[PDB]
């Protein structure tokens, strides 16, 4: 209790993260068992990546964008590289998304906290976003933990926002 209170800050990242990563799964039963296995995730249960990414993989209605981004919420907290997550993390669908992305990689490489990384990342499309989180996918230790987290929710912010 007493040093739980200690621990909001992280737990409310944390939340955040979940809050976001969920708005953009389809309202199906299948949005149940998402929330339960990021919940688990989140809690620190014991995890075995590999079974995740499987049953990620093999999902239907889940867009390939965002088995992507569970992917990478995934790899980023379960202590490798899938092709259907790599292949999904891009905006090839404008070839102008891949300058910004490494514009932004080269940004976020300098940030330290969730709210600089979330705010600079804000200033791009979901389509650069995307990408961006691909080359961090390729390198995970290239930013901290705390700025994929405020990437991840940045990018979850512009797809809900475009539908």
């Amino acid at each position: 209790s007493g040093l739980e209170v200690l621990f909001q800050g992280p737990m409310s990242l944390l939340t955040e993260v979940e809050t976001y990563v969920l708005s953009i799964v389809p309202s199906a039963p299948l949005k149940a068992e998402i929330a339960q296995r990021l919940e688990d995730v989140f809690a620190g249960k014991n995890t075995d990546l590999e079974v995740l990414m499987e049953w990620l993989k093999t999902r239907p209605i889940l867009s390939p964008l965002t088995k992507g981004i569970l992917g990478f919420v995934f790899t980023l907290t379960v202590p490798q590289r899938r092709r259907f997550v790599q292949n999904a993390l891009n905006g090839n669908g404008d070839p102008n998304n891949m300058d910004k992305a490494v514009k932004l990689y080269r940004k976020l490489k300098r940030e330290i906290t969730f709210h600089g990384a979330k705010e600079i990342a804000l200033s791009y499309s979901a389509g650069a976003l995307a990408s961006c989180m691909g080359l961090i996918y390729n390198r995970m230790g290239a930013v901290t933990t705390e700025v994929a987290f405020g990437l991840v929710c940045a990018t979850c912010e512009q797809i809900a926002d475009s539908q």
